[PDB]
């Protein structure tokens, strides 16, 4: 009746040592270096393929150690159909004193939203469903006061059933900047969760037109492209920007009117145009939230409030702590050894 603890095995792949539980077999590197050190593997406990990631220099510095801890805490929290989740986390270490390596196991994700677009032309139904699922995932993460901040097509995984998950592949072409709200890009003020809604608007526009909405080359070019669509800030919004230099810069610019989006996105479903208007509002105090957006008539064939859950509370009191490297490392170790795995999925077989 004691819980089994795994036996590990060791191998080399691409000049990298991999030491993993024997349940993970046929490790094979994936993404030719793009995603970091990641292998596909067959999980013998589930009969499915998974991704195994060996973290890079997880405790290099206080910053890296806190980053490691943060990512593990977040991954462990996420329990939602449209957000990446954690299948397993392990280390070959048998104590904190020999703890150096952290491995994360996730589902093997679908191609990203760029790949989807490159390979097929999307129907309005699939645009509705893909944007719906992003918003569904955002309702969940936002309810726990978690903001993504990095939404872009490469951080959205889509499978052959058109099911979507939100993730963040992190550090090291599509610039995250192109999808970023001005107030967060430019540090105008303390921002809200609707920075992510701006990104959804930018993604939706691109799915409708086939073109990047605001492909700015730097912060000033990005701002100018944005204001050309949505118009220069009004008096109400200008008062909420803290920096006098920022305000003075903004006022130096040529006045621009808000464009009529029905002219810009001509051909698109009028409901999609109306929702884009509500997502790309410049003043983030007036921008639609994820939960509100789910109720928009554009999503009438997918929306179901009783199937759009919120998240359990997430304790982010660690974010305010200044700790030493070994303290962040020990906290990470605690999270590894406290991990409780999810149950297997339903295994109904249609053929
Ligand atoms: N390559 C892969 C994987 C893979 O790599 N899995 C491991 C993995 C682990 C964590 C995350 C991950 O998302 N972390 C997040 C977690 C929290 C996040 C989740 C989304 C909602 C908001 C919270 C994370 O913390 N970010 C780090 C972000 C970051 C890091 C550094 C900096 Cl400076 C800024 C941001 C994502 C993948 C799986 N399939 N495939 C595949 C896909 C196509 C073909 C072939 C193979």
């Amino acid at each position: 009746m004691s819980q089994e603890r795994p036996t590990f095995y060791r191998q080399e792949l691409n000049k990298t040592i991999w030491e993993v539980p024997e349940r993970y077999q046929n490790l094979s590197p994936v993404g030719s270096g793009a995603y970091g050190s990641v292998c596909a593997a067959f999980d013998t406990k589930t009969g499915h393929r998974v991704a195994v990631k060996k973290l890079s220099r997880p405790f290099q510095s206080i910053i890296h150690a806190k980053r490691t801890y943060r990512e593990l805490r977040l991954l462990k929290h996420m329990k939602h159909e449209n957000v990446i989740g954690l299948l397993d986390v392990f280390t070959p270490a048998r104590s904190l004193e020999e703890f150096n390596d952290v491995y994360l196991v996730t589902h093997l994700m679908g191609a990203d939203l760029n790949n989807i677009v490159k390979c097929q032309k999307l129907t309005d139904d699939h645009v509705q469903f893909l944007i719906y699922q992003i918003l569904r995932g955002l309702k969940y993460i936002h309810s726990a006061d978690i903001i993504h901040r990095d939404l872009k097509p490469s951080n959205l995984a889509v499978n052959e059933d058109c099911e979507l998950k939100i993730l963040d592949f992190g550090l090291a072409y599509v610039a995250t900047r192109w999808y970023r709200a001005p107030e967060i890009m430019l540090n105008w003020m303390h921002y809200n969760q609707t920075v992510d809604i701006w990104s959804v608007g930018c993604i939706m526009a691109e799915l409708l037109t086939g073109r990047t909405l605001f492909p700015g080359t730097d912060h000033i070019d990005q701002l100018k492209l944005i204001l050309r669509l949505v118009g220069t800030p009004g008096a109400e919004l200008l008062k909420k920007i803290s920096s006098e230099s920022a305000r003075n810069y903004i006022q130096s610019l040529a006045q621009m009117p808000k464009m009529n989006f029905a002219n810009v996105f001509i051909g698109a479903n009028p409901l999609a145009v109306d929702l884009l208007e509500k997502m790309l509002v410049l003043d983030s105090d007036k921008r639609i939230t994820a939960a509100q957006a789910l109720a928009h008539a554009y999503f009438a064939q997918y929306h179901d409030p009783d199937d759009e859950p919120v998240a359990d509370p997430y304790d982010q009191s660690f974010e305010s702590r200044d700790l030493l490297i070994d303290e962040w490392k020990s906290l990470t170790y605690d999270e590894v050894i406290s991990f409780v795995p999810p149950p297997l999925d339903q295994e109904e077989m249609e053929s």
